């Protein structure tokens, strides 16, 4: 079980900053600093590592905030969810170091390679994503912002979920706050649209208002080119009106568990911009 955070360290290592080298400058964060780097682990293994810094003259809110992202990452040990390797907090700057993902953020990634991966490639970042999020689920973590940009992407293109927005949350969740694992799963929905469609941004730039009241008249996002029948009918079923008939996380896992073992499904293409009005 997840639990709603001063214990920073309590989940959090707190790193030796002698074991940490700057090698890379990212540029700026919404705290500070971004870049990577080298950590020497206590075994002596150096691994790369995404590193963080707190602005000079941060505020104690600002100083609370940032390493409450520690405090929940921190929490989750899974190899689809970003690793916190520690924070430094005993010198200034403070910092968070994480896991290094070569590729970065997978909505930016995909939009650099339009149509140059096979769908089981595609398949299995996805399932990445679904087995993260049967983690967060199972501890009773709900996310709220899970969309391909906050899903990170490693050399070996295995997809990890990070970041601990209308187009992204579901309607109930819109209409009065109503946050759940289902919500989660909507969102999940809108990633898998995202990943089939290379990057593309889920309902164009549409007015906000529009959004809102499309979806809830039971318009969908169109199902991306050359999508399988069966992962566009995936979306459908995330993107159900009636969160309790939207598939569980660990659901979603075995679909597409099912769909990577028997890879000839994947060959039945939806029949085949704008919305599409969905009657079930």
């Amino acid at each position: 079980t997840f639990v709603d955070p001063q214990t920073v360290h309590e989940f959090a290592k707190e790193l030796d900053a002698t074991n940490i080298s700057i090698d890379k400058v990212v540029g700026a964060g919404e705290f500070g600093e971004v870049c990577s780097g080298r950590l020497k682990l206590p075994s002596k293994k150096e691994i790369s590592v995404a590193i963080k810094t707190l602005k000079v003259g941060y505020t104690e809110k600002q100083r609370r905030d940032f390493l409450g992202e520690a405090s929940i990452m921190g929490q989750f040990d899974h190899p689809n969810i970003i690793r916190l390797e520690g924070v430094v907090t005993k010198s200034k700057p403070v910092m968070i170091v994480t896991e290094y993902m070569e590729n970065g953020s997978l909505d930016s990634f995909l939009r650099k390679h339009d149509a140059q991966f096979t769908v089981i490639q595609l398949v299995g970042m996805l399932r990445g994503i679904a087995s993260g999020m049967k983690y967060l689920s199972d501890m009773g973590y709900v996310h709220r912002d899970l969309a391909a940009r906050n899903i990170l992407i490693n050399s070996n293109l295995v997809c990890k979920v990070s970041d601990f927005p209308i187009r992204w949350t579901s309607p109930e969740a819109i209409a009065y706050r109503k946050f759940t694992s289902a919500s989660d799963v909507w969102s999940y929905g809108i990633v898998l649209w995202e990943v089939m469609s290379y990057g593309e941004r889920p309902y164009w730039e549409m007015s906000n208002q529009d959004v809102i009241k499309a979806v809830d008249e039971g318009y969908r996002l169109p199902p991306p080119m050359d999508c399988p029948a069966a992962l566009y009918q995936l979306m459908l079923d995330c993107w159900q009106k009636d969160r309790n008939n939207r598939p569980k996380f660990e659901q979603i896992v075995s679909i597409l568990d099912k769909l990577i073992r028997n890879p000839g499904s994947l060959k039945i293409i939806t029949s085949a911009s704008n919305l599409l009005l969905d009657q079930s």
